[PDB]
């Protein structure tokens, strides 16, 4: 993930202009060795025009840059570009919100499961384990970052994300698919138990936990949706046709002929097609968006970081429930005690952003006695 | 399904060039035959104009063809294909998103449903059997592979999907329309007599149960939904007119004159018209991804693994419910259990994503003493 | 409703061609008496400009009509016509999304209301009564179908969904607006008096049948409000309006001169301008589909069953919680019993369909001893 | 709100055309003074250059004509138009699916709310007023005719929405900001007292109460977020721009030059350019779509029916809670008592409205006795 | 934040015109810097060509001009920009419904935390408290008007929005990410304390308070989502890419040449380019309307106003749950008490708008006594 949100704060002159001179994340990292070839390719083209041909070859070769010039079309390969991208980026943002965050949950179990004894330390951590546990088995399973990082269950066992006890029970357990599923049942008969044991004291709670803990469950498994359905192959490969269609033609038909037969618009032979390479940038990254959203848990620079979200969601819970738990701050009156109106203050550097309440849109209507008089 | 979610983690060089070396689900596969027509067709065209027409008529197609090269246009074409194709992938989301999965009902049945005797047992079998039977009985009624598996009743029957008794009473039950609802009703009253009898300890468990059932009953109904209302078949007409009347209109107007005439943009006889046929690779592939995901649960490259799915179903939610009824690994202090700040290791292969936290954009703002002073 | 799914199962050799071949929901039966007015049109001015006119006349009209067929453009037609039709297709699926379906509520009706008695029947029949009044209530006032089986309450009454208690205390209610909601009233009321009575053992089971039946509630104020408010006619008038002009244009710049003047692009006279009948096809089509759907609740071909839908219901849930209440199917030991690994066997179609389960996407990842290896 | 819904039901002959003679809410009443603006500029500029023009002023006045109609652009203007408008019809319908009603808040609390005295009464009366008072403080917030309706706080007690007890209430708790919220506070405090003081029965009830009231509150947040924050101003700006810059353009591109000069194109000179004036009609009915939309709660013909829902609101809910309370139709037996299989009758206008189930779309697949044999 | 609802309630004449004469939050404002420096190096290449330049330069810089005149599109960009703006737009539009409002949750608190002593009082506004520390929490993580504010967590326990044990406890927890999430457990571990100590008096509303809470930590959580993961990079560069390459380009394209060459288009040399200026501000503003909305927490006109949503928020909370708990105005019967239909009154200026209710669209549908006749 490259984070400039602070860049963009504010609409200033330039604003995206800055963007342009950024490496990380870019559309010249992304697009460069393709640039590279098309450029080669195309010098290559020049040249054996220039020298090769002889000069009925030559006048061959013209004729055909015109009738390739003549056949290259923009407006189909925008059209795809932008239904194909807005596609894959609308999955993009959808496969962001099914990471799963414990946050909710384990809110709930370090309310709802009670006892500060080593047995409610120890069940507690045990529910938001299996929650974290639940969370990486499906990311190991979606994302090539999370899957080095534990490339067997037993590098989850040393990572201490599963205890050799739930690694041989998960090995009793074996079927033939992947096995992300499992700790959301470990999780409800846990849940149960602890219920029927006492350290959760309504079944209205014991509720509330597992709905959040299901509310988990569907997020990992769109995940995994996400990771089995891939947009369709016809599709990819009709655009990447179109795009690389396009760019073939213009190797092409946007050769500079030779001056002297005063062709239409190649009066001039700059040596250089500079919209042409514009147009590259352009259109090939547009593509490069997509082929970098398309699967989003890869290691690109825009790809998520699933790792920090593994680690942070870990950390997390583990505190929320074991050290947080019935760990209050002083319960105190606060500044405002006896104040109907508070009016927290203002900086020097923010004083400019207080403002008046709005109303409303028709606040400021104007009526006349007579208007506002109610009729029988 | 095609998945070539792990041939495009990353964002390299010639990523989607690489999948036009693909074959099943690609745009070769789906448009190789529609291709070999257009081809024979224009070539048989090409040999009646070179060689049948005599002057006076190969004059008056040459008129033609230059009329109808003139009424070719891309531009409306490109629209209603993008925004047709662009209806079609979201119904065929949409319709993946309603495949029911057993994962949360199942976590459920085997938490709240309690004893492990013999008949608490069947009792949580038979629950997740109906939810089974449900899922099955639709997807037979919406899915070709499916029913292809299940041509009758005694056909799911003879594969467990449903009982002797079970079937007995459907047959008693038959209505003039789809009984795929009846499993749902089966269930709720199970539950209700689960609870009477004792087996579920409190109606807020009860309550859970129909809920995440009554959630599956939701997603059976839009599937039949999905089967039964069809996009409308004007619109499906319209767009295959557009596409088909293009390339009619092309296999005249894109035949190659005689040279000798030497019309504007027919200097240069060519045999194979390159650019017409990669137009028609690109906007037949364009509608044949709509022709494929029209229906999703045929028999195409892309469909759905429906088969696939109901076998992982059984399999997942029979050993959910009944080997994992209270059968928890043991429960022990973790690696971290006096680890106030837990850090998971990294591997060689993974420690390149090791990321410091994202703190905010506003992290980074730089304000004097004076700034942050508030004010009275 | 025309269903064609089981057509397009599969993406096969013009798939979308055999489509063309149907007449019920089809494009020729929306627009052929527009295309035969548009034919008769344009052949009377062919035969005014070809007779009547003289020769100032005629050349007069023909310099009209090349600046007509230059005055027509196909851009902003299509731009129009793609998004509103897309508007009104995301409408008529939503308005579709709402049908009501009893499916969810006599389930819990089923379930929950206990008694087999006489008075348990009378209960649980009339509380589905009303959800079914309700939802024939509110389809009779937005659906010309219903409202023709159902144009009076006393046809309500004769055809069973009300009784001439109901009739008479919806006549003692009445107020000067639709009195779709009363039902609802009516259910919730009468669910209480049954908790109250001992009937519904449980407020939560209480609390579960009237959020089923608030969800029916707000799907039927639903389709009260796409019934009531319409897509706003200055966008469908701006949309016909560009559609005719288009025509209207076509009319006179589409006429085939005289070939003598030898005019750019007239050099031969055919007698039928098929393209321009292509487009007439095409664009007059695309705007029939938003003809169509519009209001999905008419009698096109192409509208919803809601009639077959009412009688299902009725049908259904009737069943559902007079027969089938407590009515279960002997419980025994299913096909699986003692199978850990549950294998539903394949037919001779069918073998080809089974498959592999799907792992993740990083499962093929390969790794040396060396990059396995977690660091401190 | 112009309601146009039964002249669309089914897809007839000119169906869209007949909305063409529609005058309130029509194009023509929308644009007809920016019509009549730009015909009196662009004969203006006719006589202008006709007669006070030299013969050298002329021909500049020509060029510049030539130059001004090579410049006029209809694709970006479309493009830009169709996604604003998008835009702005989606904000519509997200503000009408915001309009609250108290349809199950006034049925929950019609059953919940227990007895038939003079206190149940007046609790139930009390607590759905609180409902109406709520919303009606938010909706003369942003209507301009509920506002015109309702000018003052006052207005509201002299209708009967509000009390002077509730308004002394509202007087005292007054902040610096819309008070619409307070109502909230109040039914909830009032809900609770219930509770405790026996009135309502189980706490369950309470939460469902406080349930639907909370999603009332979340509606009317999400109309005062649509009235205080408003579609970007510079968005509007550029799409105003963009139609205004093409008409001020056409006034002089789109001009009738003499023709005796015999420009290209300008050989026939009628007097009115129908083309520029359904370009007009078109365009900037397009964008008068969105200046109607984009305060759905204006006075304009398509602004939605505030104060008739308002009204409507207020009836429907008090007669619900007070009158229906525990007020039921006697329950008898329905006229398909003993009927396992109603069929409801048709009439004569419906009876072809009578319809077959569809039973799925592989009902009709045809297998051998070979191909549904299981396999081992 | 710009507000111009009022503005536009009406389709008025030239409704959209009055709004470019705005100056905050205009299209003027956001490039007039962008617009001055274009035009200053228009007219530095103007000069430069009409005075530096020699014959045979002026030739070849004429040459190049109509070259690159010719490779000007305006099809791309509009596309790119209207694809990537719409993405921007909601995403702007989802970041203000992230925004969290504690009015559900302060009226939940208000009602179920019982007591009117010191205790009570203390504990409701903590609970408040705890909210309102949350969302500033994550608000001055992502906006810089909040951040300016309280640029530091001693300016929170300033301004009142934490204590002193609060910010140590803080202290005690922290760990190397943001600890927004934080308030979230201390709320919940306090709802349970308060539940277990007689405060609450029913786990189902501990159960509400917590569901509340938890909505308030999703959209919390979406606000860090959306202010950590920016649009993808490359998709921002693409588009900037696209517009500044059009203006490039335009700055030779667009040079008026020098009459006397009378060069197709250029034989008018009018100093001012008018509509490349309009073409100008249309794309730039176009760009500029996604480079102030694509972050809307920034201090843009049109930027969400932040610091007046907490200020706000924490008034209206506060009030709610300390003043207004179990106070109430005295409950009276209203106005109309024994009246079945109420009518309140309309005034003289709202007259008009009395409307008759809408009956549904099959009302006004005519069939004779045989039509409606019901067949056996
Ligand atoms: C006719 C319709 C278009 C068809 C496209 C023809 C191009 C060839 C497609 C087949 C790709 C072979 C993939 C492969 O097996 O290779 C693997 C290699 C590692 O990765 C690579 O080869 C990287 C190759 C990336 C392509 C070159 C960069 C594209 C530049 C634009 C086009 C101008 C150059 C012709
Ligand atoms: C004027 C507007 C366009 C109208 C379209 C005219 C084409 C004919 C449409 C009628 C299809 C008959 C379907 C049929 O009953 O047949 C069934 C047969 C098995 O399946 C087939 O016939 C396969 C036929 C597939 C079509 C040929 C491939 C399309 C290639 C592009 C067009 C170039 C060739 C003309
Ligand atoms: C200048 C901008 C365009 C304006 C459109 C002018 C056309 C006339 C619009 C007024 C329709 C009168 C509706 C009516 O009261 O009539 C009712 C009659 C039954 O239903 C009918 O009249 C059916 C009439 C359907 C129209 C003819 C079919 C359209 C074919 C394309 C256009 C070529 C023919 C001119
Ligand atoms: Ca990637
Ligand atoms: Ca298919
Ligand atoms: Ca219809
Ligand atoms: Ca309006
Ligand atoms: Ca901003
Ligand atoms: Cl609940």
């Amino acid at each position: 993930t490259i984070t400039y949100t602070s860049q963009v704060a504010n609409a200033r002159l330039g604003s995206f202009s800055r963007l342009l001179l950024c490496w990380r994340g870019s559309i010249y990292k992304l697009l460069y060795g393709e640039f590279l070839i098309f450029l080669l390719c195309y010098y290559i083209i020049r040249f054996i025009y220039r020298l090769a041909l002889t000069e009925e070859q030559q006048l061959m070769f013209e004729k055909l840059t015109l009738y390739c010039d003549s056949y290259i079309q923009l407006i189909p390969i925008s059209f795809v570009l932008g239904f194909y991208v807005t596609l894959v980026v609308t999955r993009w943002w959808n496969q962001y919100e099914n990471l799963p965050w414990p946050d909710r949950l384990m809110s709930l179990v370090s309310g709802f499961v009670e006892g500060k004894d080593e047995q409610g330390r120890l069940l507690r951590r045990t529910l938001i384990r299996y929650a974290n546990l639940g969370n990486v088995l499906i990311l190991r399973s979606v994302s090539t970052a999370v899957y080095k990082r534990f490339p067997s269950a037993q590098h989850l066992v040393q990572a201490g994300f599963m205890t050799p006890a739930e690694h041989k029970q998960l090995e009793k357990l074996s079927l033939p698919h992947n096995m992300f599923w499992v700790p959301w049942v470990w999780f409800a008969n846990l849940s149960m138990k602890a219920w029927l044991g006492g350290r959760i004291r309504d079944p209205i709670l014991l509720q509330s936990l597992l709905n959040e803990m299901n509310t988990l469950r569907t997020q990992c498994g769109h995940l995994y949706a996400y990771d089995w359905i891939s947009i369709p192959l016809v599709y990819t490969q009709v655009v990447t046709v179109a795009v690389y269609s396009f760019f073939l033609t213009c190797l092409v038909g946007r050769q500079f002929l030779n001056p002297a037969k005063a062709y239409p618009g190649h009066e001039l032979d700059l040596v250089v097609p500079v919209f042409t390479f514009l147009q590259f940038f352009f259109y090939v990254g547009w593509l490069k968006v997509a082929e970098q959203l398309i699967n989003p848990f890869g290691e690109d620079d825009d790809d998520f970081e699933t790792n920090w979200i593994v680690d942070r969601n870990l950390q997390v819970s583990l505190l929320a429930v074991d050290e947080m738990h019935q760990d209050l701050p002083r319960m105190e009156p606060d500044m405002y005690w006896n104040k109907p109106e508070p009016q927290p203050p203002y900086t020097a550097a923010s004083a400019q952003f207080r403002r008046a309440s709005f109303m409303g849109s028709t606040f400021n209507i104007s009526l006349n006695k007579e208007e506002m008089e109610f009729q029988p």
